[PDB]
């Protein structure tokens, strides 16, 4: 299969968590495209793929923000081809905030809206990624079971 991982990463943690759930993904036979936010166009981003993850950390002050790279991504979603796609969410925050990584429910939230599939429920971590490596692992061989 071919799975697809997009990550919005300001300081390094999401992405962290990405390509730690990329080699897992890659040692068990899929082929994975791992890209930055930054870098890709929405229209038609996950046209192709068997599985997409998107990540995200969470920013704002007071409010839920997005990571900056991603907002683009996130605002034009209706046409990336989610309708009937399995996906997976991930995202680093940190508990101390009010809406613990609330990005990884705001993206959640609008791919059920355009009907995506979602394989397992996002995975949240808090605090330095390194630390959590273990959960992204399991978590990693969770999606991969369930598709
Ligand atoms: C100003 C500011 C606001 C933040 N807001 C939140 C938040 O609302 N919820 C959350 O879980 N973490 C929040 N964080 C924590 C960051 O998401 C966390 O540092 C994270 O690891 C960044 O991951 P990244 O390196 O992949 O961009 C905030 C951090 C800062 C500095």
């Amino acid at each position: 299969p071919k799975a697809l991982i997009v990550y919005g990463s300001t300081t390094g943690n999401t992405e962290y968590t990405a390509e730690t759930i990329a080699r897992e993904l890659a040692d068990a036979g899929y082929e994975v495209d791992s890209r930055d936010a930054a870098s890709v166009e929405a229209g038609g981003l996950f046209e192709g793929f068997d599985l997409v993850l998107l990540g995200c950390s969470t920013w704002g002050d007071d409010s839920i923000e997005l990571q900056d790279d991603f907002i683009p991504l996130f605002d034009s979603l209706e046409e990336t081809g989610a309708q009937g796609r399995k996906v997976a969410c991930f995202g680093c925050g940190e508990s101390s905030y009010e809406y613990f990584c609330g990005a990884v429910d705001a993206i959640e939230e609008k791919l059920k809206n355009l009907g995506a599939e979602i394989v397992q429920d996002g995975l949240r971590i808090d605090g330095d990624p390194r630390a959590a490596r273990d959960d992204i692992v399991g978590w990693a061989h969770d999606v991969r079971g369930a598709i």
